[PDB]
């Protein structure tokens, strides 16, 4: 299950996740993910603070550092 993020100047893409805990997540943990995208975490430094099986985040499309 991909999980709706906000990509900035692009249009709205899902992103596969590990929380999930979804067939999507078998296949990436053999290094198979198709969108690579990195997820940014909301006002939010440390995510195991939370435990939920889906979250939002953002997604770049190009970083500017790395």
């Amino acid at each position: 299950m991909n999980v709706t993020v906000e990509v900035v100047g692009e249009e709205t893409s899902e992103v596969a996740v590990d929380d999930d805990g979804t067939y999507a997540d078998l296949v990436r943990a053999v290094d198979l993910s198709p969108h690579e995208v990195t997820v940014l975490v909301d006002g939010r430094p440390v995510p195991e603070d939370q435990s939920v099986e889906v979250d939002r985040v953002k997604v770049l499309r190009l970083i500017k550092g790395g």
